[PDB]
């Protein structure tokens, strides 16, 4: 087998029966124990035919954890039964970025026909999944799979975004988190674990602001036209050292530019087509850098797993069966999952 | 004493006779040996009455070198006759940024009424000038004052911009320099001295491309619509690790976005009101950060001076008298100074 | 004031009456609200006549907080009544290190005759004290002075030592803290606040191990011959990413070398004359760097103050009067102050 | 095939005929084009029987370049004929260090029985060699193999040592290089290429001081009792920002401690059993860190190759045949190779 696939442009994903794959040389077959739903899946399924490039059908799910079921020829660095998380943004493994584990920034992958699981290659929303190479597996030991699956993107992506500017986030700093969803609720917790920043969370929804306080935000601010003034009141007029925008709409990016401090940072993490920061003199403070980060690195995924194993990340989830996969995507689309949706096969 | 002042909104600067100042407690009086002209002075003098905030009259010149003439009460660490460069972007000296020498990013200066020489306080285009505090002087020893004056902004600003991302500029990297004027011709030389980056220079003017090659650029490319494709051809389709845009027009920022590499950097250094980078998904590569840097730090100015003393910077200048100051500004406006204009008071 | 001074080589410090100073141009007079005792004061007072270089008499105390009492001529940026901490390791203010606020690493100060309060210039163990320049004052707002005074060295020094290698201390890292005294008990708390490192504390004294657990250590291990094996058991045989040795005896440095990981770090912070790490092939792991850090930077002191104001540092103190100053030093010498001794004028 | 092997404890290496190997799955067979001699080979061959752990016989050579001769089953990313350099310090590929390319600091390799070529596995001093995995090959394009072979250790090791502290080596800094041999003569050139440090070279031999000046040292100091005072005279009494000791004898480490600046660095790179820095209060300046670095990282090797391709490294070599291999080791032992000895098979 059972899997959840995107099969027709503009249609909802469907539950299918397809062959259980067998690993070729160097590949590993996992029995999937948990598969996370990411809002990027919604954006992908909303692409018109002219833009959509991942092929049909596509087994969804780029947040995957499992146990090693079968080793392909020549694979010996894992044993059958090992609990592993899948490193998602597969790169070529050979370029200068990849040599540093920064496969998220590989520029050679596309030309070599290397695509990530759930985003061009078959994903984790299935009873079993293939992983191309052992370097794309990270051990998780006895971590609960349901809470582990989101670490692979909801954890990894905020972790990487924060890591890019961690030296800015010393005692006395303030970090703003915009969007307390799958990514944002983990982002707050990463900030608390790896920095002494004061954390201000921003969301449209009072229940998400409650979630933010539950996971350790120091303050919670309603998003929209009043947010910039409210944040500036909290920061004593100086603004926020860093803003991590997990929404990335034009309104939230505007809020971010209106509150960022001199020599601070805006990380535009959320993906809303057309929205952008306007980085120019008189439009942003001196020295305030802006970036659109993507995914994270191999060693960053290991660090996220280490945070989880140390008890520093309380991942808020709701569990679904494979048969409930399409229903779960409807819930994600409408904004009614408090945290991360996770499919648990069987 | 003789000085060059901006005295009337919309009018050319004029040569004046005003009193030689006397240093109060903590201040230092310099006999000016060289005063650099910066294109920012043109932009300032082009501001309409409603925007112009630096007061009239204003003695111009924020690139200053001199010899210590008189010590104000309680000043130590300098003797009469010492050759010094003036650190330009005065801050409060007390905040967290200033404590690190990063007075360029002080947020307290404005509210305390602290303004820089030539940009709210009296500048260096005069026989003598006041410096507010000893911490705003850096010794230059026997460096030629004419070539030293530009170090204080034409050197400092590119040096800071490059320093923000120096770890990116390893062997195999490429740095693009857009605009081979006062700042840009120094920026090329800094890149060559402190990194192993391949340097590609870009300018509208073929004589400035020649200047770029003279000061060590590896390649020089005509600016305009064909520049992005030409740069991409030189970088093997991978793009440039970093782009230092010393023009900052919309067209040059667009060129920068079209050539920057994944996980690279654009530094928008030149100031053209309204121009901005558009930093959003699908509009810039993943991981490519963008910033508008401002001036530089105390320790950075010392490092620039150290480069000059080591013979690493060939500063291209043309010398003017104080009486020629207004004529020199006309030359700067029309683009006919090959490098930096420098006034030498007699 | 009344002051406590070291007055005679080899003798205990004494309570004295000396003139209240007046600030000259650029100086600030503080009314002292709290003055910390540091174990370095013991080491200084144990120096023989041939080594001791700070002059007699010396008003002790290089951990100082106060309120601005008088401004010297030309001083700006502070008002009378402002609560401030004194930045201790005064530098020249002009060199490349000082320009970055790294006055702790100034090499010009000695030749210019610049000495720190309590260590060549008059210290904070007195009703009033002089500060040379406004850049050596950091505002503390409404922070309790008793808990604030130790921030200026018990806080600053561990903070700097940790900061030198903070990028190593990611999730999955382990930091060992040897010596849970004035410095060490703050070091544990800094590690918890600014990193995700697992913290293993080491001390001779079971009550100090309890203190370590109270302030957030993940494990606390008895020092001595068994400590290295115990630490290696806790780290799965891989050793510790960083070791912060706040004792710095040969035995503790040896423990540090026996537990540090490949590509890790040993910070020798505690001062024991003659003791040293042996950094050579076959004697330490590949890539494991070793340093003796000193004090900290201007911006680091500001950051320490920010941690305290945010409630991230529970500074364990015992309070003494000026008259009790000599008794407090005897207590420090014998090891009976649980945390930091602080004199309140 | 012909090879040079260490075959008997305490005896000179010998030229042998042994079978040409065949690559198994994931392995690559190279036709060797150049094999560097490293002084570590001398130290290894001087180990008594009780210490020597690399097995007999051992094909020597841990500096290897070649062309791809045969691909083992499942190998991708290289074609037959590709010119490649061998990354020497093989790690497990999977741990946190290896995920960052830092296989030089892998702690899992020993327990997994992973040993480097020339140092437990068969080396490059042979007509052909096996490489275990594609990730241990770096393309060199048309670089001359003779000058390329030393990049793999004589280049890599100094490059890594310098890289650990590159942010210290700003304009105005001084770097001391002790020992102008295989590693040291490359170290000087790396410092000149990637920093603005003033470079002071130190050697016992006047001809090696001449070599140092030939490759870009600013100053040259005779090693021994007068070296520390001479270096301090050159640095104005302040001492050297960093000392890279490629000898690592007690006398050179003592020199390094006597000249290092406050908040500087000593890198003990050369290996002399028993010698060590004494890092304690009153024995070294405040803030001066000391480390024994080992080899370098995957991305560092790529950077070294990039320096060579850009013309930044003039590698001084002497060429030997395989039959001359033992004679070349005698020359290395006696100190008569001016730079790096390189064996060029058939
Ligand atoms: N850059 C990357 O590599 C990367 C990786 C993964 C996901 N993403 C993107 O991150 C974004 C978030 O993904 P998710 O799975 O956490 O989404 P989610 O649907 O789980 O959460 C969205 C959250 O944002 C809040 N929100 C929406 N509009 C808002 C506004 N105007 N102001 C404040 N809050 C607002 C919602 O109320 C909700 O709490 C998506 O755009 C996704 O595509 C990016
Ligand atoms: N960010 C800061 O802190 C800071 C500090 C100093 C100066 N500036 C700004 O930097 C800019 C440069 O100042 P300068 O004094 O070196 O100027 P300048 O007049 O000396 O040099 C301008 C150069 O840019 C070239 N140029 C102009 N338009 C171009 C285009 N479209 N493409 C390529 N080249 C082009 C010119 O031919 C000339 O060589 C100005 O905008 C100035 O205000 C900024
Ligand atoms: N590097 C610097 O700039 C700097 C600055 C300030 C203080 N110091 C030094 O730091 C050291 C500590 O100062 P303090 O004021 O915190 O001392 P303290 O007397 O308050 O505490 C000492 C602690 O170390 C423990 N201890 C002693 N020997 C031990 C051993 N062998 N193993 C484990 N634990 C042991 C004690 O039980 C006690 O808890 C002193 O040497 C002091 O001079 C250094
Ligand atoms: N740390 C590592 O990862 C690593 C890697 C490779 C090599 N090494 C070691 O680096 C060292 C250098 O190797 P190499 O192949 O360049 O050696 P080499 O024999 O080619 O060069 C030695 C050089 O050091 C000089 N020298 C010797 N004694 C000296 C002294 N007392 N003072 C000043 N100069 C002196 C010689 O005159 C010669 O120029 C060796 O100990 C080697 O084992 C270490
Ligand atoms: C479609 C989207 C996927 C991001 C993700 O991995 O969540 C992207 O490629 O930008
Ligand atoms: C007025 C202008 C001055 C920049 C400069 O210092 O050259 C600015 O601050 O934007
Ligand atoms: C013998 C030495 C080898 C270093 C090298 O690779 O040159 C070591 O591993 O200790
Ligand atoms: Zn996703
Ligand atoms: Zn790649
Ligand atoms: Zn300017
Ligand atoms: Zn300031
Ligand atoms: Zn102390
Ligand atoms: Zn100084
Ligand atoms: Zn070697
Ligand atoms: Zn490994």
């Amino acid at each position: 087998m059972k899997a959840v696939q995107y099969t027709e442009i503009g249609s909802e994903p469907v539950v299918v029966d397809i062959p259980t794959p067998t690993p070729g040389p160097g590949e590993i077959l996992l029995k999937v124990t948990a598969a996370g739903l990411c809002y990027s899946d919604i954006s992908v399924m909303d692409m018109p035919a002219a833009q959509y490039a991942y092929g049909l059908p596509l087994t969804l799910g780029h947040e995957g954890v499992g146990t090693v079921a079968e080793l392909g020829e020549g694979v010996t660095g894992f044993g059958v039964g090992d609990a592993v998380a899948v490193y998602g943004p597969w790169g070529c493994g050979a370029c200068h970025a990849c040599a540093r584990g920064r496969e998220n920034y590989c520029t050679r992958a596309a030309d070599l026909g290397i695509t990530p699981p759930g985003l061009g290659s078959p994903g984790s929303m299935a009873e079993y999944m293939i992983v191309d190479s052992a370097r794309h597996l990270v051990p998780i030991g006895d971590l609960d799979p349901v809470a582990a699956a989101p670490l692979t993107d909801a954890g990894l992506t905020p972790y990487h975004a924060i890591s890019r500017v961690l030296p800015l986030l010393g005692p006395g700093s303030t970090a703003v988190v915009i969007g307390v969803g799958g990514l944002g609720h983990v982002g707050i917790q990463i900030l608390r674990a790896v920095s002494a920043a004061r954390v201000i969370a921003v969301d449209l929804d009072d229940d998400r602001l409650a979630l933010a306080r539950e996971v350790g935000a120091d303050a919670a601010v309603k998003s929209g036209a009043g947010a910039a003034d409210a944040i500036r009141e909290l920061t004593g007029g100086q603004g926020a050292t860093a803003v991590f925008d997990f929404v990335g709409a034009q309104s939230t990016i505007d809020t971010a530019q209106q509150v960022v401090a001199v020599d601070g940072h805006i990380s535009v993490v959320g993906i809303h087509a057309g929205a952008h920061a306007k980085v120019g003199f008189f439009m942003i403070p001196f020295g305030a850098s802006v970036v659109t980060p993507f995914a994270g690195t191999r060693s960053e995924l290991m660090e996220v797993v280490a945070l989880a194993r140390a008890g520093r990340l309380d991942i808020h989830t709701e569990t679904f069966t494979l048969d409930e996969g399409p229903a779960a995507y409807r819930r994600l689309r409408e904004g009614s999952i408090r945290g991360r949706g996770v499919v648990v096969p069987t």
